[PDB]
């Protein structure tokens, strides 16, 4: 009840979600190094959220009597010219993930797989939230052009988002 | 204050820890497919634990004013002849990690890197626990051999261990 | 991320929501004049609800990186021949809001704009409720055709629903 | 508001849901007479859940100002060759309901009936959950091929789920 | 301990109880269509109650080492000329069920099946309550003759009896 | 008890208050668009307050046995050159509402309408507060001429004024 084609498409997205976790982890390491601990914490929390997204794909595949297959996780970029550029890349990256979702939605419509299409509604809606969140910080970073004072401040605000795992 | 060898070595250990997260996750998918939800949830818990280990290097590295670098994470194996064989691989894998910790310890001693070597004590003691914990289960499995009545009971026990994240 | 056709239909639907708030406020004022303070309040509660619906569009717009534009709000009718008529009016108004939404859904599908299509599901569902709830009363006012005892009773019932804001 | 074609199809699904409740009540009796009280209670609770499904249809039909009409409920099977063959029937049956739902979804789309499509969305996700929960147990019964020992411990696990009407 | 006859007769009453539930559900749909929400809830509560009655039979039957057989449940009337006539139809059905209980009892006494006769004692008493319950309402609907304003208040009186399952 | 002219002057001021809600809501969209979420929330709260002022007239008109008549709320401006400019436009708006209220006091005095003139005392005081409330913010904006860091902190302060409706 999953087509061989759809399974590959779902396992592929599961892999994109994990890569997406890892990129944020890479971004955390990058903010860490800049000393911006709040930014860094936000990125870890984001990383954890992406692992969550991956598990959602994992559970759906099992629910549909499929079989998860795990693929290499590409090595993410090490750095970025500035916090603003990191967020630009996060944004571009969320835009990339959405497109993959639409493509998945399209394939599910074409196959007449209502289950998978329904399962994806959740990601269509979550991605709206995901892009808006990244956009909102990206713009504050624009508005903070030649001003470390504001960078410092945003850093403190973002630190309110703590990754749920360590403790 | 970390020599470039040390930094490279901690980073490789960080990546080894992530690979284990992933190998264990790969094991969770293998059990899930067999419909052994107890084992499946044990592997996901084990997988989070490994991410934890990963962050300890992360944390240590930054404390010594290093820079983390994330590397690609290899495709894990997909399948195993049997639950026993997967636990065997897990056991063999932990033995692999323990040897790595020793190689790192020896590295830290030769360089007279007291800080790093202190940092590794935690890993020497944890790896004793890790090895013993997988062996216990692996032995319970040799004991079941040709008894699904026991795999059933083993599954159920193991379901006691659950991953934090989903919640 | 929002096409120009979408942006327009969304602001339009936002202004359509604001005008319902005003229409219902108009009916509140009609009911008040008939001394029917129960109906008048329920209408004021419905206005507040419509403003809520307008804020839902306002938010989705900004989330999709859009720009809200506020247009003029037409003067609503002043009078109706009877309580039954004003509810008939309000039912037809809801059936009209509904079709404005179906129209938005249709546009979204033509443009292959999954996020917007997905965001409207909520409105499709709320409208089912909106229509059913206006209808339940409408029905109770046909039963109460020529008999002010029941009209007087409905009034007390509907005063249960109060507007939250004057608090 | 509801096309004749649509309303008759919804009434037909309502009847389908009731025959489901009846089918599982039939499985409940089949299991009691085997002295599998756990199995029997599971099936009872399932029956109740199906009545709930029938009520969602009833509610939706009335919310669209339609009219429910009840058709006769056919006599269900009395017996199955074994607990496994019984769960095979249930699984084959949940698939049949899924198809009925997909067919309905296709009909709503074809007639541009957005409201009914949105309503059916809950059944597309619920059926995913339905088929999975029957498959987990179906597979457990395969894994207990010739083994009353496991059958007995399944019966005891299933007894956790219990019908609410005795209360 | 149950003769072929008693088993047959009992499995038959079980079915009538089920049909009874179905019939009340049918009147629930009828009252709901008229916009009589109170009356409609009352009838759904009565339907569950009848399912409860079926369960007592089901439980007695397995108590005596019998086997429950389920039979098809016939189409009930869609429609009544008025609320009063539904209630007349209701009452007549309750007397019909009572008569079938008495025959059951009488067959018990004849075969000298003390256990079965004793089981029915519950139903003998419950039926007294059932008929009285229906008659009170029946009679109040007569008292309401040409008074929508009374029917309104009766509906509101009845909304206090609510079905339990939806929760 | 209300002169034909008074009612008209009261209904106009009612409408003026609604237009105020709209104006402030426009300025909300404006600030939202700049990503100044705190100004945006302030403005949404003030929008609500304005709706409150309208209801005050609405209540008075019905107390004195008048009828409320609602008029078209015109299109407010979409844009302003800067946040400071918006607050200048709002001060100017409030000053005009004030003038509007004096004209109403003068009228009621001149018509020797004592009820109406006393009703307005509330507004004469409220406008003092309104004007000053805007002036304080407007002046802080002058104070923060070419300093985005002060714009930022002022945004965080105003964020404390939350509208009361999203809940
Ligand atoms: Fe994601
Ligand atoms: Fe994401
Ligand atoms: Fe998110
Ligand atoms: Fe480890
Ligand atoms: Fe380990
Ligand atoms: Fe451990
Ligand atoms: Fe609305
Ligand atoms: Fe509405
Ligand atoms: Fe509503
Ligand atoms: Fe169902
Ligand atoms: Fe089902
Ligand atoms: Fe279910
Ligand atoms: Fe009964
Ligand atoms: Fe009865
Ligand atoms: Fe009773
Ligand atoms: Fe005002
Ligand atoms: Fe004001
Ligand atoms: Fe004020």
């Amino acid at each position: 009840m999953l087509s061989e084609r759809m399974l590959k498409a779902l396992n592929d997205q599961l892999n994109r979600e994990l890569y997406s976790a890892y990129l944020y982890f890479a971004m955390a390491a990058y903010f860490e190094d800049l000393g911006l601990e709040g930014f860094a914490n936000w990125m870890k929390a984001q990383a954890e959220e992406e692992i969550g997204h991956a598990l959602r794909f994992y559970n759906y595949i099992y629910d549909r009597n499929g079989r998860v297959e795990l693929d290499e996780i590409p090595k993410p970029p090490k750095e970025w010219e500035s916090p603003l550029k990191a967020f630009e890349a996060a944004y571009e990256h969320e835009k990339f993930i959405s497109k993959s979702i639409y493509e998945l939605a399209a394939l599910a419509e074409e196959e007449k797989d209502y289950s998978t299409r329904a399962f994806l509604e959740w990601f269509i809606n979550e991605q709206v939230e995901e892009e808006a969140s990244v956009k909102k910080i990206l713009d504050k970073l624009k508005f903070a052009k030649d001003s470390p004072q504001i960078l410092f401040m945003l850093d403190k605000e973002l630190s309110a988002r703590a990754p749920k795992l360590p403790g």
